[PDB]
């Protein structure tokens, strides 16, 4: 893995930003982009952009190929069975609320339990807080460890018969922790529950295996992994897909239409109302295999470096808590004592450094931590050691800043 | 308005299929993009790609400027009032489904009529089909005139004052008829209606004054309009937005967020649940730009032109019935007697020519023209007369073609 090769494949990371080199550690928001995927969204416009499924003319054929060979990229990458398996969305946000309209509305009476837990992306918090109120279900949560990671003793305590969904992160976009999907999944089966999983902060990052792993549904978001803005999957067991209703209607994903009454699609089409995300999912096809060609192990193995590296430079900064476990994937939650974050952060850019600061669309959590708001870095494969120097390096010196403001207005 | 230089702005026109010139003529399916679209999005991905609305970093503060720009773009392209009333969308299909959903299937108790008409594209059926099977209202349809336009004495039969909402087209993908919406929102709102308005078709083809039309709500598809795909928006009046239920739930529409319950933000980001389709409206911003540069006025005087150069010239040939009235939109519905219209299209295509055969998305709207299928030819503002005459010589040369095989299998 030569991380130089990969830097000079993104344009965007070749520019200054305040008289500074760029240092792009916002990843865990969204990632930049390799020439390989703009250029192939350019080539669909400029060549073969039509309409998809008619194939009766030249370019539609071509485009349908695209974009089909793009679902079937996406189904090697995660392990799927079969491309009846991927459906492709807006992202991990509407996929989750597919799921949580056709699977949690249609099948949750009074009694039945869903199960979250506190780490969780607002995307995977309420549309099950809405599942529940129309349904008068109920909701409850995982609590957590110390360190912020889960125990599987809690999730035997909060799953119980009446269980029918558990909603989890694979991995926390917040503490970084990686959660032990595989044994959840079996629990959460042992209780006859399903279990959905959000997978935009660990499909970027890591190997993902759907048949491993066990679960039932598993959202993913092109944005977060080198893939064009606007595109997600929503994988879910084709047996449960055959028996949910559709969550929008419309043309692409009927068979026949009469006045008062319509038949649906074979999957995944009976999930996909109108013109398709065509150019966004043949690119989000080229970012796999960008990501395939470096190797996803590499790329894990690259974030276990960059982490520890982070982690062992910000303990040696005066005054700074991290939030969250030793063994973590690439980002570090973080806040000074005594500066707000979002000082901190535009300090930071005005060195040319982007980081997150704010609530992280995880607001219970921020409560748990007993915090309103964090600083956060996140790392990712076109981020050096280098670039840690610099944020530590800007964060010492953020901390210098403040204290002579301080004092000077102290006197 | 000089069609060469449109012309070379259009990449994608400039090459051979089956070594004839690509003569594309199927924009009502999808419309190609010119080098603006096309560079605002390499643009994107090469210089400014980031998260929007948190604003700390500058890529940041770009995203946010370009993504919230190009809502004020929509705006005043189809002379909303408001930036609170433009949410951006999956497509005009999506848009359809937000209002069936968070507006039909609140306020529709059994009593309540929803009117559509024969005309109507799957996305404005299949929507209200489903709501009133949830409420247990129920659906009328307006009846069509011989020529397959609507009268406003039939509209004021159907519309009585149960009715709820009246959904139809402004123009239809198929009878190319432009429907007088006007009028049509003057009746719905006298027996206390409101009127959702499909303007996939009318959008990118002549000026949209909602005001004007004085239409509830209005969707349209950025990709038929030189936009990127996977974008579309949703306009609606302030008031009933207002008072409508969010669609989808997550990140970026909440407030505050507790364990059980959650706020929302203001309009429009109530609407927009999830990382938005950032890349997609900055295109459709710039395609918007591209279309007011030429003239939306000029366009449409471009595309009566080549509409009623097309109905005259296939008025010339023999055996060949097309559907609709004189008054048109830039697109012609035909079947050759005798010959089946997929085959058409596919000997079209060994010409280098593009049209669309099948249903069109309008199965009883096919039931009512007493046929299975059609051909479809559309124009935008890259045809020319010149098209039309490939067009009508190859639809000769097919009758010549198949009569001859007849006639030889015969003997
Ligand atoms: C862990 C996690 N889950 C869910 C989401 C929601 O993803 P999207 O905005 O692409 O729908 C995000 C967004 N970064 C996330 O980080
Ligand atoms: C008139 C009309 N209405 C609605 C739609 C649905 O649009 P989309 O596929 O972009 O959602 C179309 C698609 N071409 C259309 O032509």
């Amino acid at each position: 893995m030569n991380i130089t090769d990969i830097r000079e494949q993104f344009p965007i990371l070749h520019q200054q930003v305040n008289g500074h080199d760029l240092v792009y550690l916002d990843s865990a928001a969204t990632s930049q982009k390799p020439r390989a995927v703009i250029e192939t969204l350019d080539k669909y416009y400029n060549q073969y952009n039509s309409n998809v499924h008619r194939g009766v003319h030249t370019l539609g054929t071509r485009a349908t190929d695209g974009y089909e060979g793009a679902r079937e990229k996406v189904r090697k990458f995660i392990n799927a069975k079969s491309m009846a398996e991927i459906i492709f969305t807006k992202g991990t946000t509407t996929s989750l609320n597919m799921v949580a309209l056709s699977y949690a509305r249609a099948n949750l009476k009074p009694g039945d339990e869903v199960v979250i837990t506190y780490m969780e992306h607002h995307a995977n918090i309420i549309p099950w807080q809405q599942a529940v109120k129309a349904t008068g279900a109920t909701l409850k949560y995982i609590p957590l460890q110390e360190d912020g990671t889960i125990s599987l003793e809690d999730v035997r305590e909060t799953v119980t018969s009446n269980t029918k969904i558990v909603a989890v992160s694979h991995v926390s976009n917040v503490l970084g922790t990686v959660n032990p999907i595989k044994e959840m999944a079996k629990i959460a089966h042992d209780n006859g529950a399903v279990i959905v999983v959000d997978g935009a902060q660990s499909t970027p990052h890591m190997k993902i295996d759907v048949q491993d792993l066990d679960c039932d549904f598993f959202a993913l978001s092109s944005h977060k992994m080198c893939g064009p803005t606007g595109v997600g999957v929503l994988y879910g067991k084709k047996a449960l897909l055959e028996n949910m209703e559709p969550a929008e209607f419309g043309g692409e994903m009927i068979d026949f239409v009469g006045l008062y009454e319509s038949t649906w699609k074979e999957l995944p089409w009976k999930f996909e109302a109108g013109t398709p995300i065509i150019a966004g999912a043949i690119g989000l096809g080229a970012a796999i295999d960008f990501l395939e060609e470096i190797g996803l192990d590499e790329i894990s193995r690259h974030e276990h470096k960059l982490a520890a590296y982070a982690l062992e430079r910000f303990r040696q900064l005066d005054g700074v808590t991290v939030y969250g476990p030793e063994e973590r994937a690439g980002l570090v939650t973080f806040n000074l004592d005594d500066v707000h974050p979002h000082d901190v952060a535009t300090v930071l850019d005005a060195e040319g450094i982007a980081v997150r600061a704010g609530h992280h669309c995880a607001q219970p959590l921020m409560k748990w931590l007993d915090v309103t708001a964090t600083a956060a870095a996140s790392f990712y494969l076109y981020n050096t050691e280098e670039e840690i120097d610099k944020l530590v390096e800007a964060l010492q010196k953020t901390k210098e800043y403040f204290t002579n403001v301080f004092v000077d207005l102290e006197h």
